């Protein structure tokens, strides 16, 4: 409505947040911060649940 925001961002996210979704989703928790999110996308991209039809 006001002052909000609309959309989620992984790299707001922590360390521990990264891992934490990595665990429950069954993915590698290694590397680093950014490991943690590239594979986050690379798994999100792939398992996409919404048709990419843009426009």
């Amino acid at each position: 409505g006001s002052s909000g925001s609309s959309g989620v961002e992984l790299h707001k996210l922590k360390l521990a947040e990264l891992k934490q979704e990595c665990l429950a989703r069954g993915l590698e928790t290694k590397g680093i911060k950014q490991d943690l999110i590239h594979r986050l996308q690379a798994y999100l991209e792939e398992h996409a649940e919404s048709g990419p039809s843009s426009g």
